[PDB]
């Protein structure tokens, strides 16, 4: 008006502090969060602006030739060939020749003055948005032209066959992507590096580590530098891995870098001084606090000041549950006890928690139990450690390391022979009842109904009798294992006495599946069709073949009795065999390949034949001992208890799972009903609401999809994670000779491939890569290899964090690695100790 009609327009330049949230489609991710940095008190951010995505649009978006060219890339290519190289060349070439428009350049000119001038060199980091994976970063660029020039080279950075391929790989459209360019002042430093607010090996939130080099560090330069690595906890340098630095890399007169041979003596000087080390640490936490999340900070040291260049969230970090109890605590993965440790959708987490009175938490899509109380008493501690040695050992060891971390935790009826039959008979009936009622129910009454069923569930599946029956079997194997070991020196005797024990609903399912397999082996038509099929509705197509029909019925008998199970059954949202049979096939084919015909009778028979004859050796051997006739009769009492009960232990899960499925179908009806009422997009969207939230929705036609989509967002990130066997309130992940720096846990044996250029590389499924240093240019090649070795080193090296994420073992900072190790040699690297070994 008033704004002389200038309010609507989108700006080409945004100076940092001028950047405010909810712009991020203008300024990119790097910037939106580089902007945020300037804002924070008592921390120096080099001055600069942010050429925005508008610049990228009005110069490149409606350039029709460009658009056409994108169409001849985006549309067709699957990353199949040389086409990409050929056309990305073409696109690239075009972007640079395409001259920055005159208008825009002036807004730039103006803003460089007052920052300022031009005789000051620039960094031109490149910020992406999708309407990282990779993007170009340039340093020490001189003046208007080579800057004008380098903005274009930044844009073109979005085309290199690496980054295109990244977009074809995922779903990304080449037109839905637009770079922002960050322009900053250059800080010619004599020390620089990386900082993680959380231990890079551990994810402990109370360690803060630092790589520091002379001149340009590892993330700033892309060449062979050396760094010290420093660890700081509770305000005190804790660990100092000092490197002997013979080289550094500095900016130059013109724009490029030299390799300055450091004189002796300074090579073993602390890059930074302790008063600076801590000084940086506090600077670390200040920013950690401002953002709320642990941060990955790139820092410069100039004269005596500290300049934070870049700051992004740390992305790969298992969440700590919000447990509101104080002091250091221990959480054990129920994921691992259940052998599941796939991430759970929230509606599945609900039904789990809702069916157990035990106090469980949630973190990263998975369940945990707080056990830090049981560990506070000698008597309780001892019970815990002991029971986990039997079921799920290797959680024991993880527990055990917690027990003596020192800084960390404070210092200190066997029911009837009828019962099992009665328990089973009862649940089978309770279930028949359930099926009947649920198709009656509907709407907000379905939810009403199942909340009450959860009561019958807990009732019939976990009576006092059920618990005793389970436990009589368990307690019985224990007694035997210990006592026969105590008397005869034979360990784990219970595994063989309980072989082929009756009434094991699990055991019965696997044997029956072998019979399903046994059906198919005569008919090579059907077996060759099962392997070659992707049709979920295939059991229908089956009766065509000579083999099918016979096959079809046996699959239905099986799905009828065991279809409600699946690998991830504890989660009520995962697909049960009967929901898609296709998921049942690979077990069958793997059954008929490598199991002989008829092994249902055979296995199970020589099963008990071996159980009984272990019972005969034990009892005879025992009577040849002191008080031997009476211990022997004590054990026979126990072996009988064992076989009667050991199988029931497996049944309550089964019965609960049955009820889980019946709920599931009901809720999916509700879900499909909710879609033809137009409240949800796809019915499966219900999976992303906890039970009560979903119950609202059916009562009040209201849904908040900000919520659902954040849950979906979150679930995605969880899949990329893996729950520790035990998890700590500080976030610490506790799962079960040429020298160097361990950086990514593991141990692996392979063929050494010593490679200096990406392009020459040939990598096969065996190869361990050994090289001088590693770029984000090098990331493409981490799918292939099994370990990483590099000359460059530091906890948070590029190849150190990528190695980590892939899960490959890595040793960095081995001085001459490319000379000392010859290509082709078999080689063994340990990424949890720092060492490499040259073996024959």
């Amino acid at each position: 008006h008033h704004h002389h009609h200038h309010g609507s327009m989108k700006p080409y330049v945004l100076k940092f502090q001028e950047i405010r949230p909810h712009s991020e489609a203008l300024v990119g991710g790097k910037g939106m969060n580089l902007g945020a940095c300037s804002n924070i008190e008592g921390v120096h951010v080099p001055a600069g602006f942010c050429l925005t995505t508008e610049a990228y649009k009005r110069t490149l978006a409606e350039n029709n030739e460009f658009t056409q060219l994108l169409q001849r890339l985006s549309s067709l290519k699957t990353s199949d060939m040389d086409a990409i190289r050929e056309i990305s060349e073409t696109i690239r070439t075009l972007i640079q020749h395409t001259q920055i428009p005159s208008e825009i350049a002036s807004y730039m000119d103006a803003t460089l003055l007052d920052v300022g001038g031009y005789e000051m060199p620039f960094a031109v980091r490149s910020s992406a948005t999708a309407e990282a994976g990779q993007h170009d970063t340039y340093l020490n660029i001189i003046g208007k032209d080579a800057l004008l020039q380098h903005i274009s080279m930044c844009w073109a950075s979005l085309f290199t066959e690496r980054a295109i391929i990244y977009r074809i790989q995922n779903q990304f459209d080449h037109r839905k992507v637009q770079l922002a360019v960050v322009i900053q002042q250059m800080i010619s430093p004599e020390a620089s590096g990386i900082l993680f607010t959380a231990d890079p090996i551990t994810s402990n939130r109370k360690s803060l580590s630092i790589d520091a080099s002379f001149g340009l560090g590892e993330a700033l330069v892309s060449g062979l530098v050396s760094a010290d690595s420093y660890t700081v906890r509770e305000n005190t340098i804790t660990n100092k891995i000092i490197a002997t630095k013979k080289l550094a890399i500095y900016s130059l007169k013109e724009g490029g870098t030299e390799t300055r041979i450091l004189e002796k003596s300074q090579q073993t000087k602390q890059t930074l001084t302790d008063q600076q080390i801590i000084q940086l640490a506090k600077l670390g936490r200040k920013i950690e606090a401002y953002f709320g999340k642990p941060q990955d900070i790139e820092w410069c040291l100039a004269e005596g000041a500290f300049y934070i260049v870049q700051s992004r969230p740390i992305t790969t970090l298992y969440p700590i549950p919000e447990v509101n109890e104080p002091g250091n605590r221990v959480y054990i993965s129920v994921a691992h006890q259940q052998m599941m440790t796939d991430a759970m959708k929230p509606l599945g987490l609900s039904f789990y928690l809702m069916t157990t009175p035990a106090t469980m938490y949630t973190a990263g899509g998975r369940l945990f139990v707080d056990i830090t109380q049981s560990l506070s008493a000698k008597v309780s501690r001892d019970m815990m450690v002991n029971s986990l040695g039997q079921s799920d050992p290797l959680i024991k060891d993880a527990l055990l390391t917690v027990i003596n971390k020192k800084g960390f935790l404070p210092p200190l009826s066997i029911p009837d022979s009828s019962s099992v039959f009665e328990l089973v008979r009862n649940s089978e009936n309770s279930i028949k009842h359930l099926k009947q009622s649920i198709e009656t129910k509907s709407g907000s009454d379905l939810f009403d109904f199942i909340v009450e069923d959860l009561e019958e569930l807990k009732r019939v599946l976990f009576n006092p009798t059920s618990i005793d029956a389970i436990m009589a079997g368990m307690d019985a194997s224990a007694w035997l294992n210990e006592h026969i070991y105590q008397w005869l020196g034979e360990k784990n005797v219970a595994d063989k006495l309980s072989e082929s024990a009756p009434n094991n609903i699990t055991s019965q399912m696997y044997l029956e599946l072998l019979d399903v397999a046994d059906v198919i082996r005569p008919y090579p038509a059907v077996r060759a069709y099962l392997e070659q099929t992707k049709n979920p509705d295939f059991m229908n197509e089956l009766a065509t073949l000579e083999g099918g029909a016979e096959t079809k019925k046996a699959l239905e008998d099986y799905l009828q009795k065991y279809g409600m199970r699946c690998a991830g059954e504890i989660d009520l949202t995962k697909t049960r065999w009967i929901e898609n049979p296709l998921t049942l096939i690979p077990l069958i084919l793997s059954n008929i390949k490598n199991f002989d015909s008829s092994a249902s009778m055979h296995k199970f028979a020589q099963g008990e034949k071996e159980a009984f004859h272990k019972e005969q050796e034990i009892l005879r051997r025992l009577q040849e001992l002191p008080d031997g006739e009476q211990k022997a009769m004590e054990t026979k009492e126990k072996i009988d208890i064992l076989r009667h009960f050991i199988g029931y232990r497996e049944y309550p899960k089964y019965g609960m799972i049955n009820r889980y499925f019946i709920y599931k179908l009901a809720l999916l009806r509700a879900g499909e009903q909710l879609v033809k009422d137009g409240i949800l997009q796809e019915h499966e969207d219900i999976y992303f609401l906890y039970f009560e939230e979903l119950r609202e929705v059916v009562r009040t036609g209201q849904v908040d999809y900000e919520l659902i989509n954040a849950r979906k967002r979150d679930f995605a990130t969880f899949e990329k994670l893996t729950p520790p066997r035990i998890l700590t309130s500080d976030g610490e992940m506790i799962n079960g000779a040429i020298l160097g720096l361990p950086v990514s846990s593991g141990t692996v044996e392979g063929r050494a491939r010593v490679i200096l250029e990406m392009e020459k590389a040939d990598l096969e499924d065996g190869d361990i890569l050994v090289t001088a240093y590693t770029d984000p240019s090098w990331t493409p090649a981490f799918v292939s290899i099994k370990g990483l070795v590099t000359e460059v080193g530091g906890l948070m090296t590029h190849g150190a964090v990528i190695a980590r994420e892939y899960g490959l073992p890595a040793v960095v900072g081995v001085e001459n690695a490319t000379t000392i190790i010859k290509d082709g040699q078999q080689i063994r690297i340990n990424g949890t100790e720092g060492y490499i070994e040259i073996l024959d």
